[PDB]
């Protein structure tokens, strides 16, 4: 079956992601979207600002107990919140209906994860998005990614 997925990478610096996230959300304005981090101590900084600031979202990683990983996970099912932070162990065994945009906040640096995080995007008709951001010093991990899907992703601005 045909999976319909849309991605693209934006170049950005370390200190100007956040600042990016908030323009990529507020254009794409998705009703459901998973931001993926490289580390716990990303996704607790990122919620933070994003709950500094009003948006509704939550969090899982594995600092958290399996019970409220999945707790906080099924709250993302019934759509009580329309982004989810997370890192790599959200997406192991992840098995809900649809997530229309999957950001790399941190572009995955294992070239398996890149595939693994668009899990549950793009299927079944719906039409899915990831959109990735990458550093200066990033392109080698990049360009590993896109020899294991089979082709370039097109960069994009803003």
């Amino acid at each position: 079956t045909t999976r319909n997925i849309e991605h693209a990478v934006i170049q950005v610096r370390e200190e100007n992601k956040f600042s990016l996230l908030k323009d990529v959300l507020m254009t794409e304005n998705p009703d459901s979207c998973i931001i993926f981090c490289r580390t716990k101590e990303h996704v607790n900084q990122l919620t933070d600002e994003l709950d500094d600031l009003g948006y509704p979202c939550d969090k899982i990683h594995g600092g958290m107990i399996q019970e409220d990983r999945f707790d906080v996970m099924n709250e993302f099912k019934r759509g009580e919140y329309r982004y989810l932070v997370a890192t790599d162990v959200a997406a192991r065994g992840i098995d809900i209906e649809n997530i229309s945009l999957v950001i790399n906040y941190d572009l995955p640096l294992e070239k398996e994860s890149y595939v693994h995080r668009t899990g549950r995007t793009g299927r079944a008709g719906n039409k899915g998005k990831a959109i990735s951001f990458v550093t200066a010093f990033e392109k080698r991990f990049l360009a590993d990614i896109e020899e294991y899907i089979g082709f370039e992703i097109q960069k994009i601005e803003a």
